[PDB]
RNA sequence: AGGAGAUGAAAGUCUCCAGGUCUCUCGUCCGG
RNA sequence: GCCCGGACGAGAGA
């Protein structure tokens, strides 16, 4: 995160950039009946709940770039890493344009109700208007492409959401990074291979936990980190604290694979427009762009091992066991490592690691207190090799304040039983009585606890 | 400001639209 | 019924 140039979009021949203002969420039936200090995110500098310069508080995450060299721990950490990867077997090769476009094994199809990006949106013209779903038909977007090209700018969105009420005044609203529609179709023909093979592998050998089912992966980590310490920490603002060194390295495992390694400094280099401005980047993984998760994950794999390999001298690589979600990241060794002490050699790269879920200090972590994805574990009362992936109640209460569908509450009340269940009976049913407290609650159908139960089980 | 539409003979007036890459899960529907 | 395939929505997570 170190901005180079910045400039006014006329004198680049740029356009401005429509910036939605509006939340689409709203207080639900249920904005009464629980506890919950979260509210939307601030979107407009008009927002009377802001009490700073907005626009001095988004782009505030750019700071700069610690100077750093490769050296050899990055290196071993690369080598490492890249030997893993290859058992997978990834094939190199590009992937067609129909598959870029509508999917293949492990790779879903463009989001066709998402922006299309520069220059479309400044033009009316939608994703759905380049491409036919039905038809498959795609003349009008292969047009488009040959068109404007590509390496097109990305543009920087607010992130619509609720967030915890210190960061409203406060302004630290989430920012997104829209990639053109021609630039993801890119990434998406030289790399889909790769981005399938992870999807279709969660696990220790992508050291990736993107594509898992919790309800039913969460049984299997404790065997795949089958270590004696295991570990987890925190990212302060992981993707923009990323220094172009990283990105040498990516770029270094892409190539052991057979991979193009040049097209990721279009993220290590990256130009945007915010609303009538245009920049550059140098640094930080964009958050928005194509492959997003899994460069991010990939990247943390590499971290992690140079991070261990700085602070201790002898170690055994093998027995270091990681799976990332992009910055959020669960690991173990064999034998006992101080997380204080590998927190601390992140410092000289720019990155702030801190106590994992917010603790003071560093404290030892077992399958007790430790979390991944939100979600903590604990053995069924009557099968004790499998586990639940317990969720916070406190989520669960804020998210039912809110709604983006007052017209589908039931829905969204089944997504949160489906969370809620695995913290107990009792919980569960403290949930259920709340929500019948009222009588929209009460014309919801709602799962019962044993319901839930026995079709967990049938899943394993 | 751009896009789309409504209104008007026109001049004009009016209304709507805009917000990333992804994962898993649930609801509804069509299928083999 | 199970398995998978599509479509339309939603919720959570990164």
């Amino acid at each position: 995160g170190q901005i180079q140039i910045s400039k006014h979009v006329k004198d680049v021949g740029l356009p401005s950039i429509h910036t939605p203002t509006k939340t689409k969420l709203q207080p639900s039936v249920f904005y009464d009946i629980f506890p919950g200090s979260k509210e939307p995110a601030v979107l407009t500098e008009k927002d009377p709940r802001l009490k700073v310069d907005f626009d001095s508080a988004l782009f505030s995450k750019y700071k700069g770039n610690t100077e750093c060299s490769l050296n050899e721990h990055i290196q071993v950490a690369v080598a490492h890493y890249s030997a893993q990867l290859a058992t997978l077997d990834i094939d190199p090769q590009p992937i067609a344009m129909e598959d870029s476009v509508f999917g293949m094994d492990g790779l879903e199809a463009l989001d066709l109700n998402t922006s299309a990006g520069y220059p479309y949106v400044t033009l009316g013209i939608k994703k759905k208007d380049l491409i036919n779903n039905k038809t498959k038909d795609i003349s009008k977007l292969k047009l488009a492409l040959d068109k404007y090209d590509v390496d097109l700018p990305m543009i920087t969105f607010l992130k619509d959401e609720l967030r915890k009420k210190d960061k409203i005044a406060a302004g630290k609203t989430r920012v997104i990074e829209a990639s053109s529609i021609n630039d993801t179709i890119l990434f998406r023909t030289v790399y889909g291979n790769l981005f399938s093979k992870f999807h279709l592998n969660p696990g220790v050998v992508t050291g990736c936990a993107v594509g898992c089912d919790p309800e039913t992966f969460w049984s299997k980590i404790p065997l795949m980190l089958d270590g004696d310490c295991i570990m987890a920490f925190d990212y302060t603002n992981y993707d923009g604290s990323i220094h172009p060194i990283w990105f040498k390295a990516l770029g270094m495992v892409l190539d052991n694979l057979s991979f193009n390694p040049t097209l990721i400094n279009r993220l290590c280099n990256s130009k945007h427009i915010f609303k009538s401005t245009y920049y550059e980047v140098e640094g930080g993984v964009p958050s928005g762009c194509s492959g997003t998760s899994i460069f991010n994950s990939m990247i943390n794999n590499i971290i992690i091992r140079t991070l261990v390999l700085d602070a201790y001298k002898h170690i055994d690589l093998d027995k270091l066991k990681i799976i990332a979600y992009g910055d959020d990241v669960i690991f173990s060794y064999k034998y006992k490592l101080d997380m204080e002490a590998i927190a601390k050699e992140g410092q000289k790269y720019g990155l702030t690691i801190t106590p994992a879920d917010k603790s003071s200090e560093f404290k030892e972590l077992d399958y007790g207190n430790v979390t991944f994805l939100k979600r903590g574990f604990r053995q069924d009362d009557k099968y004790k090799f499998l586990i639940h992936p317990t969720f916070p109640v406190e989520e669960i209460y804020e998210s039912i304040r809110w709604t983006k569908k007052p017209s589908q509450m039931q829905e969204h009340v089944l997504s949160l039983c489906h969370l809620m269940w695995h913290n107990g009976p009792e919980i569960y049913k403290d949930f259920e009585t709340k929500i019948r407290s009222v009588s929209a609650g009460r014309a919801l159908y709602i799962p019962p606890y044993e319901l839930l139960r026995h079709e967990w089980y049938e899943k394993f």
